[PDB]
DNA sequence: TTGACTCTCTTAAGAGAGTCA
DNA sequence: TTGACTCTCTTAAGAGAGTCA
């Protein structure tokens, strides 16, 4: 809502229900060829999907709390940062899954910041490959690799120079 | 429509007009702490642009010449790949900048590859800091780094795991 | 045949708010 | 008050197509 105390408690309530989510063993690459372990929080596949949640997307959902009578919502991955700022240089901070498995809820697989720092996790080379983060990435990035490119640098005359 | 002939003959026109642009030096970071220098041919912020290059969005162009009485278009970008195959592992090929400077033009500045590949490479170490691209990167990313979060992984009770 | 404009669309990481029961 | 649906928007990497002289 609007008061401190009463964040607290949108807070606690949320972390109480999510507590209760089917708990999911994933076995991740971590980067150097190693492999970790997370646990993962996982929101139902269809309703009831628990107190207070409600689907607003394939994979999107909102958590509400009606609080002086009156009702608030917020993005379901949001409501462990209510207290942060919500912005940064400029920039919107967003929930950023540490887990790179959306159904999650897992407070402990979450990060809040910019949605370029969001983002980049997808190619980091992992906790034990490489990754820099000032707040370090769970596991490798699904899509860290070389690739898979069609065609490279290319000229048919010779006006260009690199 | 084109023969293979004609899609040449399109690709050295787009060659020639953007060898006219402006060539700025740029000098930029190749990861672990080496400096680089790239040269980018950029198209003028304002009309008139060049021979067949109009402006289609704040930051986006479109090359297009009318062969045998029929108009062709294409991305300002993707000429340079009109000879290669459009698609790879179900996912449509797309131009992307090496050296992040989207007014450049320079075909040696440019792959084709999928969005995903595409948007990775702005947090790439670089050349001399690790990158594992099939085709390698010119420079580091300019998102590459610690980062900026504003909060990290954390809860109020004990109801979570890692 | 060309130049200088206009418009909306794609992706995958993310969000907001309204309609009913 | 709480549950189960519906809709469109944001961002920064990228796109296709229309109008008019
Ligand atoms: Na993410
Ligand atoms: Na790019
Ligand atoms: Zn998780
Ligand atoms: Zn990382
Ligand atoms: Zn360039
Ligand atoms: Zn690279």
């Amino acid at each position: 809502a609007l008061t401190n105390a009463q964040i607290l408690a949108v807070i606690d309530s949320w972390e109480e229900t999510v507590g209760q989510f089917p708990v999911i063993t994933h076995h991740v690459p971590l980067g150097g060829g190693l492999q970790g372990t997370l646990h993962c929080y996982e929101i139902p596949l269809a309703a009831p999907y628990g107190v207070g949640f409600a689907k607003n997307g394939p994979t999107r959902w909102q958590y509400k709390r009606t609080i002086n009578q009156v009702v608030h919502r917020w993005g379901s991955h949001t409501v462990p940062f209510l207290l942060e700022p919500d912005n940064i240089n400029g920039k919107t901070c967003t929930a950023s899954h540490l887990c790179h498995n959306t159904r999650c809820h897992n407070p402990l697989h979450l990060c809040w910041e910019s949605l370029d720092d969001n983002k980049g996790r997808n190619w980091c080379p992992g906790p034990n490959g490489g990754c820099v983060h000032a707040v370090v990435c769970l596991r490798q990035g699904p899509l860290y690799g070389p690739g898979a490119t069609v065609a490279g640098p290319q000229q048919r005359g010779s006006h260009f120079v690199v």
